[PDB]
C-alpha cells in the first residue's frame, strides 16, 4: 500500500521485470471508497483469491490526499477517481477496470480473463 506514486511505480516495474508474463494488479484506494471496504471484508481476504493473483503482486495506491501526483496517475489510467482495479501487464497494457464490489468468484473470473 503506497501513497507515493514514484515509489509505487518502481515497485510495480520491478515485479513486472522479474516475471514479465505474470501481471500485477493495481487498486486505486481512498479512505472513503465504499467498494474498497467491501472488497477488504468479503473478497480480497479469501484464500482462493490470494492463489490466483499472487497477493505479492497486488498493489494499492492511496489517493485520499488528492495530491497532483495522484491526479496524474488517475489520468494515466483514464479515471477521475476511485473506485478502480486494473490488471497491469508488463508490456504497458492494462485491463478494463473493476468499478465496484464483486464477489470472489467473479473477481477470479475477471483476473483469469485478463491474463
Ligand atoms: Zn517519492
Ligand atoms: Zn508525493
Ligand atoms: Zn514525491
Ligand atoms: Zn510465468
Ligand atoms: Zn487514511
Ligand atoms: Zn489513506
Ligand atoms: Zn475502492
Ligand atoms: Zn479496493
Amino acid at each position: 500500500m503506497f501513497a507515493d506514486t514514484a515509489a509505487l511505480k518502481a515497485a510495480m516495474d520491478t515485479a513486472l521485470k522479474e516475471h514479465p508474463d505474470k501481471p500485477v494488479v493495481l487498486d486505486f484506494y481512498a479512505d472513503w471508497c465504499i467498494s474498497c471496504k467491501e472488497m477488504a471484508a468479503y473478497t480480497l481476504n479469501q484464500p482462493e483469491v490470494h492463489q490466483a493473483v499472487d497477493m505479492e503482486r497486488f498493489f494499492q495506491i492511496d489517493v485520499t490526499a488528492n495530491k497532483p501526483e495522484h491526479q496524474a496517475l488517475l489520468k494515466e489510467y483514464g479515471l477521475f477517481g476511485p473506485p478502480g482495479v486494473f490488471v497491469v501487464r508488463s508490456d504497458g497494457s492494462r485491463s478494463e477496470p473493476l468499478l465496484g464490489f464483486v464477489k470472489a468468484d467473479k473477481f477470479i473470473e475477471w483476473y483469469e480473463q485478463n491474463r
